[PDB]
């Protein structure tokens, strides 16, 4: 692809666990799309992941993608754990499913589809789209419309 899809994502909750939401912005060929939804009861980690998942799932055909997020959880999973989670059949040694397996498997399916370059950002200052996503995540959390069916403590 001569030109790559740019994605920016964030998610958060109002207290953790609590109502939560995500925001994602995609830009390709100078066309921008936004996604945002709120959940009645969820976690920060689940919303940070959901933001990336929904953005990537919106690209139905394989794309070369640059995805910018300040999520530590997403970075940790992508850079440290997900190779091994998959190899272990998505279970820990006690044979329990890994935490947030539902969302990590959806992210893994998106990683199979797309050629993603991850940009782990720090701070909103040089990152206007990420700041917009932070606001979207909050306003969604202030007006949820979905149950997070995979949130299962």
């Amino acid at each position: 692809m001569l030109k790559q899809v740019e994605i920016f994502t964030d998610g958060s909750c109002l207290g953790n666990p609590g109502p939560g939401g995500y925001g994602a912005i995609l830009r390709y060929k100078q066309h921008e799309k936004t996604f945002s939804a709120g959940f009645h009861l969820t976690t920060n980690n689940r919303m940070e992941l959901m933001a990336a998942i929904v953005a990537l799932e919106s690209l139905k055909q394989p794309c070369e993608v640059i995805l910018s997020t300040d999520s530590q959880y997403v970075r940790q999973g992508i850079t440290q754990w997900i190779h091994n989670w998959k190899k272990r059949g998505w279970k820990t040694a006690d044979k329990k499913p890994v935490k947030n397996v539902d969302l990590w498997q959806r992210l893994d399916a998106a990683i199979q589809r797309h050629t993603i370059n991850w940009k782990w950002v720090k701070g909103h200052a040089g990152h206007p789209e990420n700041e917009r996503c932070d606001e979207l995540a909050r306003t969604a959390a202030e007006s949820p419309t979905l149950e997070d069916v995979g949130y299962q403590p």
